[PDB]
């Protein structure tokens, strides 16, 4: 959504988001053919787009809505595609160099992740990269409340709009978020040889998992 708010609603965003840029660069060539799996509006695709102007970047979500803005903000760029589909759906064949992904798989059941993120690895090359930049859980109920705290702590700190906010908590009611650890042996019980948590703020972290 609109890059102003999402900043104001995602504590460390240039250190995460960074962080997923950083890794895919030092991971895969300058013309890397790259996945971004619940694209939304494509803050992601556009972050890697500024470090990797010759990747091919396919951008996927099941909102056309959200699509439409990712549209608009790729409107002149000959090298970016979209489809429209569900994470449940059947992935593109690929392969790619590169799958990519965030804020999106912590909607889906836990059983749902596991087996996506088994499907990813499908449609990577060897030696291709997995990123997400997610939404976790605390590994207790008593750090969870003090991860809370640190979230809010950011958003007040953001001035953020309190409408904004209440409409950020609505939206998390309907969230399946783990922890990250628990998400990185879902990688190595999928096949990736390699997994690694790159970067974390509390509530939100950028890990990493690669096929060879
Ligand atoms: C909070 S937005 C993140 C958007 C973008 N990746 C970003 O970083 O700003 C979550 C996105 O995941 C998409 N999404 C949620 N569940 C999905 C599913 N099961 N299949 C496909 N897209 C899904 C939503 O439509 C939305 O675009
Ligand atoms: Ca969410």
């Amino acid at each position: 959504t609109y890059d102003a708010l999402r900043r104001q609603l995602i504590p460390s965003f240039d250190l995460l988001y960074g962080s997923a840029v950083s890794v895919v660069a030092m991971s895969v060539p300058a013309t890397a053919r790259i996945l971004d799996l619940g694209a939304g509006t494509g803050l992601l695709g556009a972050a890697l787009r500024e470090r990797l102007p010759d990747a091919e970047l396919l951008l996927q979500d099941r909102s056309q809505a959200m699509l439409e803005q990712a549209r608009q903000r790729f409107a002149d760029d000959d090298q970016v595609a979209i489809r429209v589909a569900d994470h449940l759906d059947e992935l593109p064949a690929g392969p790619f160099d590169a799958v990519v992904s965030a804020l999106s798989i912590h909607h889906l059941e836990h059983q749902d992740k596991q087996d996506l993120f088994t499907r990813i690895r499908k449609i990577l090359r060897p030696g291709g990269i997995f990123v997400n930049v997610e939404q976790v859980l605390a590994p207790t109920s008593e750090l969870e409340k003090m991860y809370d705290r640190q979230h809010e702590a950011h958003v007040l700190a953001s001035d953020t709009p309190a409408e904004e906010w209440a409409a950020g908590r609505e939206r998390m009611k309907h969230d399946i978020p783990i922890d990250v650890e628990t998400q990185i042996q879902w990688l190595r019980d999928a096949g990736f040889t390699t997994a690694d948590c790159l970067a974390k703020d509390w509530r939100f972290a950028t890990y990493a998992g690669w096929n060879g």
